[PDB]
């Protein structure tokens, strides 16, 4: 079975806003990735568009596409070297690469589970667990502390024990909308912040002793993903609440070097990004052997949920699925919807590859745009 | 004077070979990027191509650009603060969005030279002064020992006190290429080394003795980029020759991690890859007060090679040149040739900003490829 | 463009006092730097009079305006390089050395930016930015905690949002002085702290558990400049406040070695004291790759409020301008006078180089005093 | 008995040249400082001119003599303290208040000692000791290697076991000097090297494993006073040959800068630098704790090295005293010559305080010169 076309295709979607730390959220983009092979298995993936989507689609079909023709398409990991000895290592796009070969080793799984009639979690050697979830996505954003804490209400009335708080405007706003939540929610729901790279470590030393006073989870994303300064200077203010990292970053290298520094203690690799399920599962054993639970970043499609909910069943320390609970994404209930059940938690679904079947005439419903995503 | 338009222009050039570590070369690519302003003056710049230079030019027109139109042009820091915080910092593309500013900030600075009547050494706040260079480039590659000691005596004589020889292939034959050159040039040349990434360990303590053995300047880039693990095992085995990296480093904030570290001791930033100009001063002065040198990275055209001599000339902490001695190379001679001195030296040209003229009738000779 | 001339022009000013932990001010002096060039143009910068400022005039008009005088006005690094070999690296005056290259390199950017027709901020690569402010400089010191706040609150009044308070004589004063200070202006206002290298260890871990309960932004120079491993036991006390050093501190070199101890997390350079522009940009890059801001410290004149704001307009990392608000300093308004806006902030003149305009015939206004300068 | 009067005496000699690390000698210069007190006993020390001989007395006679006049004139640590406070720990002149209160606190020690009636060595608690001693000073500098031997051959047949040797000018030329003067001279002889602050870090991994060859006593800075990163790196390269400083490092808080870094394991205070005697017994004494040895270095006059031989004779881990063997200079000689035995060894004074009578008609003969 060899591997005869990989296409990159585009989508984007316009909104009539929520507001993180990144900025606002005008747009939203996915890149689908379709790869056909040999026996007429397709296996279907989602590489993360990188504020740049037309770059990544550029990437794909000019250089790493043509590497991986007729290779073996089990083979992920002897395509996974080629990228990485052709663009990872030396003389690269880096990071561009890591998000291209996400989507396409995503894809390969897929053929694998289908062509070995296993569902992905059956494949990597798990069961069809109950997950953990919490509510993330692009939901809980900056507005009045009283709105905000009723749409946390309207969660855990969706059965959540967990959600995702997004700080990271100014210090004293969110330390009074994160005390005002634990007042109205009690001291039972695992309340998790992400500051979204914006805060300083001035902004740090301020709103850290107010998480560990509400006792937060997590600190997420505190500063920029090469800030490793910052980092290990953080990790020095409180033991209470850990820091958590991985959104933006890539490979097991990069996720090793923060394992040294030994800063960060709570992993979150998104498989659109960090070079896919055969990177993901690499990750996964390097933080088990270290007790680091793996609570990895969700994409934009129900594809990446998919594959998501799949690795984490399989996954021994996994921790947490973040779910997208954002009323205004298309790209989550594309296809075949995940849902939560009262438990708090996620299943995996029960068909061959990632559970999803793939309809290619909903991609004409959401055609490229090629404006920009965000506004700051 | 504001930011109208920016433009990259992908150029390549394909060679009826010279074997790197990376691989083989059949074909070269460049990026050139063309800054305009409101008062008529126009910058240019080199973007690293990224073995997809379809990709890094994709990047800067939907993306780059449009968050740059409408700034004040001689403002490069706060022009790299927005690619810092749109593209560097967060969801974006890491790698290639540093090697797409590199070109931009690199004309926004030709830019600068031009309206200040000033050339790039002056602007920085330097001098023209004799900077040392070795050969290098696409040349010195995989080869008979004896072949490459030819190669290696005909840039004695052409001037250079400094050479760089590619190993990385195999450790027995890089060993018996490395001893031969010292024995035919003498101890008189300083003999560089470059591994293009293609080391394990079990390489590096076969061969870092014999590099002690003839005293050798530098190990450049044995190992992949990110490989942290064997750049610190590798300090371990001799004091007697640094590590040296830089190539595929990009920020201040990937060279920050490499400072302490303290593994690599001899530092190689690529004003088309790390940043620009811009980050080039940045790197160099973190450098500066730990005496770590600067041998920059030379990338393919005279742009990148006139905005790096310029660079070093007012760079305190600048120790080599990386001059392209490779023939089959038109983007360093594309535009008005650097020249080497008898004294082993190169000179930073003495017109406002880059001291380069750009005709742009040269790029239809070479026409992009995918 | 040649150099032709180097003058140092020692000034001083008698007042009828304030006091800090160096003691009490009787006596402001400053050295004004005047460089003229073969092709007419003059820059003007400010030399640190060192507590003795026939020393630098000295030092200056003997040795280093002669190893200076041929060169090319525009090569300030190479002109520092000379100073640096000569005398900062074997057998010279080591800091006076520094504070007199500091005041040269600074008229040395000042016809930089006339002979390039661009204003510093943009020969730097910067823009004309608001840059926000703390009412420093000989002002807030020891005094009554009710009189201490009412100067604390004239200030906010006048449109600062932050303000450094004066500590120093004993932990009790200043630890209830510290207290109603927070007290009478609310947790909006950014209050600083200065111990003047007053404090010992023994003081340290008094004061620094009510400054972190008070929220204070920094605690700048508790000990002697040397004092090494005050510096490293201090920063094991809280980490919810940084400590603050560099107003003694002179080239990157000694900056570099408080980097990799790793204690002082604010840096401080003073333009007329660290070596000047050239050094104070190495400084601040190397700050920048740490994450550490530069909250640069100001000296008497407004030649060097200048070439502060225009530093701190084209550095990334920057802070803080430390604002000079006492009533009795005619250096300060010597000239062409800053002004704080109702934002908090203040803006770099726009002008070529430092964008002030020197009238020689005020010197004569301010002569030179040989005593001493306080009293302790 | 209280301080009534301190003056700074500058004094400078022309010569009709020895190259070293620093550069060429062309003029000598002292400054020499006069203590009177309420009781007519008058104390005389040596301050380090810091190349700028004019700033260091301007700094005296303004700022450092009005706060300690009055003062009881026995209260060294006292008098230490106030230029601690007022100068050395806040907003003023850093290293160049060190010079100007090492040659005041010397000329304390000097009224101490003639006040107690004992000898230096004896009020310091020490006896009247033989101290070995090596042939430097502004000697041995760069020259031919046959004629830097007939130069070292010399010093042996005078009674000298141990020399310094001056290196740092290019790494080739004095590899070559070094290895020559091992061969000539044998392996009885200490052979010291120093760098003069001219070093690179390319140039010590090349010259390192030769001293360690040749066996070496110490390599004496190598590197710039605040170059820190350098110094942790040399110590890496060979554990058989010491790094050695303290020239250019003032007071107890930079020696315990260095002494936390671990790098420098042979330190060498100057008393007329670092702070005085008073600032030299605690550099010691914190030295003496790690068992590091104290080779002070010497300055022009007799009474710095008069007031040194003192020092060592008392300090118990005391190393070698720098002897001055140039015979251009006559500050050394200026008034009573210390000599040379044949066991290459040097005593002090046998008279009160410094033990050295001071004619002050003989400043007449060397006038200062800007
Ligand atoms: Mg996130
Ligand atoms: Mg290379
Ligand atoms: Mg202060
Ligand atoms: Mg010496």
């Amino acid at each position: 079975m060899k591997i005869t076309k990989i296409n990159a295709i585009p989508l984007s979607y316009r909104l009539p806003t929520v507001t993180m730390g990144v900025g606002s959220t005008i747009k939203r983009d996915a890149i689908i990735i379709r790869v056909e092979t040999s026996e007429g298995i397709t296996g279907y993936g989602e590489a993360h568009p990188g504020r740049s989507p037309g770059a990544i689609t550029s990437l794909i079909h000019n250089t790493i596409a043509p590497m991986l023709i007729g290779m073996k398409a089990t083979d992920c990991v002897g395509a996974w070297q080629r990228v990485h000895r052709m663009q990872l290592s030396s003389h690269g796009l880096g990071a561009g690469a890591a998000l291209a070969i996400s989507g396409i080793d995503m894809a390969l799984w897929d053929i694998r589970g289908k062509a070995a009639n296993m569902p992905l979690y059956e494949l990597l050697g798990g069961s069809k667990r109950r997950i953990p979830a919490y509510a993330g996505g692009i939901a809980l954003g900056y507005q009045p502390k009283e709105s905000l804490a009723e749409e946390a209400q309207e969660y855990i009335a969706r059965g959540y024990k967990a959600l995702k708080l997004r700080i990271g405007d100014a210090a004293r706003v969110d330390i009074e909308r994160v005390r005002h939540v634990r007042k109205v929610l009690g001291d039972e729901v695992d309340i998790l912040t992400d500051a979204n790279t914006a805060y300083t470590m001035a902004d740090a030393r301020r709103v850290l002793p107010v998480l560990a006073e509400i006792q937060a989870g997590w600190l997420e994303e505190p500063f920029a993903c090469n800030d490793f300064a910052s980092y290990r200077e953080v990790a020095k203010i409180t033991p209470l609440v850990p820091i958590a990292a991985g959104e933006n970053h890539y490979t097991r290298f990069e996720f090793g070097q923060m394992l040294d520094a030994g800063a960060v203690q709570v992993w979150q690799p998104d498989l659109s990004k960090c070079g896919g399920i055969t990177e993901g599962i690499r990750i996964a054993a390097m933080a088990s052997a270290y007790r680091i639970p793996i609570n990895a970043h969700s994409s934009a499609t129900g594809l990446n949920h998919a594959a998501t909910i799949h690795f984490l069943a399989a996954t021994e320390n996994a921790g947490y699925f973040e779910a997208c609970v954002s009323k205004f994404n298309p790209f989550r209930d594309m296809f075949g919807t995940f849902e939560i059940g009262a438990d708090g938690c996620v299943e995996p679904p029960d068909a061959p590859g990632l559970g999803i079947e793939v309809d290619e005439s909903i991609f004409e419903k959401y055609p490229a745009v090629d404006g920009p995503g965000y506004v700051v």
